[PDB]
């Protein structure tokens, strides 16, 4: 029998991604060459826009080498086959401080990273047991069936790791006004303890969309892959998946993909002007709150300087606080009818 | 010296629009191939993209030919020299159904073109008495060099011929998400008797953007043309000239430029896809209006169509004729802006 490795979910989720072409052109589990200059120079070796080191990693090293062929186990079966083109060790804090910004094993992303250990394997994998999925789990190529079929020419996408609040909303609907449609692409992986959990952010999603929104035009489909939070990188990764689901453009707000308040507010917003167009344009937007003299929500591009002292800022983290604290989020941050749904889920 | 020609308040500023090069490529009043060309093809003979028929018309045929340099007169001075190129007379209703889509004296537009006469000249133009310009006026070359001095690369431009009401508020508040700067460009030329005075607007705009708007990214300029309410042709027009201006994209939002409700409301949205691309992108929007579920002031691309029966639509007319000593709700104009709107 071929030699096997059992492997976590992560690793189940992201090697489907690679079969499926979520992360093309990422095609396998990247060799020590693409880790790094993925990571150091944002590049494939080959020339090719990439930030986000996709690694099969592993705390022992396997007895296995370049040619080999490996069955890949999980949940107790095997679900997959890798095609070994190399095996090596990498030094997982040097790649953290490349690919996070710091190597201190307190961020979530880099924690995640430094437990699967530092010997990895590359090489293209073959799905034998397809994981199952829920009819929000659509394939790259099932969502870009889904936007011919209904027709949409301009497709913008919106990235969420949480439930929403009346400022991811607000994304929402700027690219309702510039789009034939838009795509809410939740996160469905692994996320640090306080995300909501998805069953929460499906229920919410569905219920804004249903009764708030053109349900005619909002998609709602999943993306199974972990957050990374590593805030700029993990943006040009999210746009340049989604350029794979067929989004013709991508809303990237405050803070995108951070954790807490590590990286600056827009560094996200900026990392592309230092990267060549990417083939997917990019809808930048800043801090969005509330606002009593403006009439609402509103953003830093829309609202005055002088009306700084009324805003009120919306961010998860406030609202969890407020839920956890037996206390009801105000109007202004979350919409009453969704509350039952988070409750459930702090 | 020279023949003398008088000229209407309309024609003094079309001509310096078409020295100041806002109404480019339109060089001066176009010949007669020019004119049918542009009203039925869309298109001057040379190829380029125009809508709105640029003519210098006259109740009673000029006695001067090609080749003759002649004098125009506005108040009681020569204000500028006419090269006529060409001399001729239109049939204004086949002009006016092909520009307008109709020819019915009802329309304030073809009303106003036939009472300028079916008699019209050809030609460059060249001003020698600039008519006195306030800080608003401001032309084309003045607002990209305005443009460049806050280094506003990309730039929304938003036309208007009344007063602001939230639904026009919201339109420009879309704008500043999307550009560097917007570029507020009210209409200073004639318009129709309901339409707001140009003093109100005037004042009740730097209002709204110095109590409720980025005063730093809201340039508030006037263009001195008229109004022509030809609807969809008349979006076209003001798309190429806010270009020429310098503004990289223009807002269009329900029934541009209508009148009544002659056109249909999204016309002048579809009128561009008939048409190549332009230089300018165009932001269509649909209807804004207030709703309570959505809570606020939403459009018809971010409000559900099972929020209907609660939207409450927004119009400068019922508000105009709403002050029957009425009072405009919240939800559709800042009762900031009342006092001025009264006087
Ligand atoms: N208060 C806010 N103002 C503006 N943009 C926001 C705000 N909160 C979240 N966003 C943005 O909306 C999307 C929602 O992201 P979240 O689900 O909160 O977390 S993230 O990990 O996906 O960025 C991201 O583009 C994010 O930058
Ligand atoms: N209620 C409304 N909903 C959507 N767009 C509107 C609304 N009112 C005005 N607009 C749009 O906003 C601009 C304001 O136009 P108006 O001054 O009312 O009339 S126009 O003659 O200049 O077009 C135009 O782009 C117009 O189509
Ligand atoms: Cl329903
Ligand atoms: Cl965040
Ligand atoms: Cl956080
Ligand atoms: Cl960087
Ligand atoms: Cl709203
Ligand atoms: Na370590
Ligand atoms: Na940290
Ligand atoms: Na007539
Ligand atoms: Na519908
Ligand atoms: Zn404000
Ligand atoms: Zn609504």
């Amino acid at each position: 029998t071929l030699p096997a490795l059992e492997i976590g979910e992560d690793e189940r989720l992201d090697l489907e991604n690679l079969a499926t072409g979520a992360f093309f052109p990422v095609k396998g589990f990247m060799t020590r060459e693409e880790a790094l200059s993925v990571a150091h120079e944002m590049r494939l070796p080959t020339g090719e826009v990439w930030t986000i080191p996709i690694l099969l990693q592993f705390r022992e090293k396997p007895r296995v080498g370049p040619g080999n062929t490996v069955a890949l186990l999980h949940g107790g079966e095997r679900v997959a086959l890798l095609h070994v083109a190399e095996a090596y060790e990498l030094d997982l804090e040097a790649l953290a401080r490349a690919v996070f910004g710091t190597d201190s094993e307190t961020h979530p992303g880099v924690a995640r990273l430094y437990g699967k250990g530092p010997y990895a394997l590359a090489g293209r994998v073959e799905v034998l047991k397809p994981r199952p999925r829920t009819p929000l789990e659509k394939t790259p190529e099932e969502v870009r069936a889904f936007f011919r079929q209904r027709g949409w020419r301009k497709v913008v996408a919106f990235q969420t790791r949480n439930a929403p609040h009346r400022a991811h909303e607000y994304l929402i609907r700027l690219g309702l006004e510039l789009a034939d449609g838009v795509l809410v692409h939740p996160i469905l992986g692994a996320k640090k303890p306080d995300d909501f959990p998805t069953e929460v952010i499906v229920e919410a999603y569905q219920a804004l969309i249903r009764d708030f929104l053109p349900q005619e035009r909002v998609a709602f489909f999943g993306l199974a892959t972990p957050m990374r939070y590593a805030g700029p990188k993990e943006a040009v990764f999210h746009a340049l998946v989604r350029k794979n689901f067929g989004a013709t453009h991508f809303l990237v707000g405050r803070d995108h993909a951070g954790v807490g308040d590590f990286y600056d507010p827009y560094a996200a917003h900026r990392i592309f002007d230092r990267l060549p167009p990417l083939g997917i344009e990019i809808v930048k937007v800043g801090a969005v709150f509330h606002c009593p003299l403006c009439g609402g929500i509103a953003s830093e591009r829309t609202c005055p300087e002088g009306h700084r002292e009324k805003r009120t800022a919306i961010s998860m983290t406030k609202v969890r606080a407020l839920l956890r604290e037996g206390k009801a989020p105000p109007s202004e941050l979350v919409r009453p009818e969704l509350l039952p749904i988070l409750r459930r889920g702090v």
